[PDB]
DNA sequence: CTACCGGATTGC
DNA sequence: GCAATCCGGTAG
């Protein structure tokens, strides 16, 4: 049962839903063990989802899971895959690729992040650092393809922006959305040196449910 | 490597 | 509204 199933204890009302940027007061390399904790939090919303967006304004955050063998992750940038093109009948929250992925809901959300006008075929924004900007956090599941990942929990690691956003067919074959994302952000990142040090100077620890 | 639930949010 | 979506978490 454990955490499987648990709503939040408290929502975070300083900023409303709709908030892009970072949330007052949750400093980059904040850590939480649970994805309802970084919901309450405000920086991550959605109990489950990779991205949180709407889809007429923009994706205010998203998370690396790995839960997606199209994610590639460089730390200082990455390349996000799109939701959908599963088939989750049976109440699934996850399943593989059966499917072409489409431009719409988040994967249209997190399009408009992006600093060229919306395109059914992708674009890419030459002055990427005025698009809308995007919280990204890392889980610990990222850890087996990606050197970034966090050891345990989930990690807030700034602001990153949509560089360009293209779609193409993927490891299964299907047709998936690929979005590139590109870091922007005023602190350090979270797993260097300095980034370390930071958490560190900052007394940041693993946060538990209470 | 399987199976599937409540709860949060958005689409329309 | 209310139906559709889901990068968790926990059991086996």
């Amino acid at each position: 049962s454990g955490m499987a199933c648990v709503g939040r204890t408290t929502e975070c009302t300083i900023v409303p839903a709709n908030h892009f940027g970072p949330i007052p007061g949750v400093p980059v390399g904040t850590m939480w063990r649970f994805r309802v904790q970084v919901s309450e939090s405000g920086v991550h919303r959605p109990h489950v989802a990779g991205i949180h967006g709407r889809s007429n304004d923009g994706a205010y955050s998203l998370v690396l899971a790995g839960g997606y063998e199209d994610d590639v992750d460089n730390g200082n940038y990455f390349t996000y895959t799109g939701s959908g093109g599963r088939d989750l009948s049976g109440n699934k929250r996850t399943a593989g690729q059966s499917s072409d992925q489409k431009l719409t809901n988040n994967n249209r959300a997190l399009a408009l992040n992006c600093h060229s006008p919306i395109n059914e075929k992708g674009a890419e924004a030459e002055d990427w650092r005025q698009g809308k900007p995007v919280r990204v956090v890392r889980n610990m599941k990222g850890g087996k393809h990606s050197k970034y990942a966090p050891a345990e929990g989930n990690r807030y690691d700034g602001i990153y922006k949509v560089v360009k956003y293209w779609p193409e067919r993927g490891k299964s074959g299907f047709l998936v959305w690929r979005y590139l994302l590109r870091r922007d952000d005023t602190e350090p990142e979270p797993w260097t040196r300095e980034g370390k040090d930071r958490t560190r100077q900052l007394g940041l620890t693993m946060q538990y449910p209470e």
